[PDB]
């Protein structure tokens, strides 16, 4: 039933998932001036080099790009995390235009879209589990800015036309995800939650002060995307992000001064 419009999007999530409501929900707005400074905190290790793409996919919330999960091969660690990570999908937020579309936002300033890659604690198995944890999963988010292509996104641009509805997919191998990072690895984190439904309150959130930068045309074709399962009215895919919730008693943390 869930979805991003009116009648279906975020305000009407809390009646299918109360937890909408809860003390840890996500995304939040980054203070930065109120965000504090932790030298205590680790560089993140972001061990990609064997990761194994396996398929992208329409689900109707997103795209996502879709890696193989069944061995230590796509590893984020260190940062405020403790124990391994594994990388099991990413996908994205966008807007309808420019000025919106991420999910988290920093001083209140939204990005073209966000990026989030998925990974699940290996201390429990499999992801069904660790989303039933406070600690199972690790989201490494990453701003989109609209300027310069982003060459390493290219790939995935020019796929989506063959994904355009809801329930479509297509392999999707030998993508290198490494290609879509920043320079830096300087972030912010905090404890949340999914920010779609369940919206479970298992995300460690890690996200990059440095945004990327992707091109006008590269945006587009997110934007062309549907909502919608083919034969049914198109509806396009934008604005498929949850806006900023309440901090309530949490503390984003900086790994950078
Ligand atoms: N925007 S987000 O918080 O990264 C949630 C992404 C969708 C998920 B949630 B957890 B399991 B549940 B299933 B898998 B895992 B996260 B990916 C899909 B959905
Ligand atoms: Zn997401």
């Amino acid at each position: 039933h869930w979805g991003y419009g009116k009648h279906n999007g975020p305000e009407h999530w809390h009646k299918d998932f109360p937890i909408a409501k809860g003390e840890r929900q996500s995304p939040v707005d980054i203070d930065t001036h109120t965000a504090k400074y932790d030298p205590s905190l680790k560089p993140l290790s972001v061990s990609y080099d064997q990761a194994t793409s396996l398929r992208i996919l329409n689900n109707g919330h997103s795209f996502q790009v879709v890696f193989d999960d069944s061995q230590d091969k796509a590893v984020l660690k260190g940062g405020p995390l403790d124990g391994t990570y594994r990388l099991l999908q990413f996908h994205f937020h966008w807007g309808s235009l420019d000025g919106q579309g991420s999910e988290h936002t920093v001083d209140k300033k939204k990005y073209a879209a966000e990026l989030h890659l998925v990974h699940w604690n290996t201390k429990y198995g499999d992801v069904g589990k660790a989303v039933q944890q406070p600690d199972g999963l690790a989201v490494l988010g990453i701003f989109l800015k609209v300027g310069s292509a982003k060459p390493g996104l290219q790939k995935v641009v020019d796929v989506l036309d063959s994904i355009k509805t809801e329930g479509k997919s297509a392999d999707f191998t030998n993508f290198d995800p490494r290609g879509l990072l920043p320079e830096s690895l300087d972030y912010w984190t905090y404890p949340g939650s999914l920010t779609t439904p369940p919206l479970a309150e298992c995300v460690t959130w890690i996200v990059l002060k440095e945004p990327i930068s992707v091109s006008s045309e590269q945006v587009l074709k997110f934007r062309k995307l549907n909502f919608n399962g083919e034969g049914e009215p198109e509806e396009l895919m934008v604005d498929n992000w949850r806006p900023a919730q309440p901090l309530k008693n949490r503390q984003i943390k900086a790994s950078f001064k």
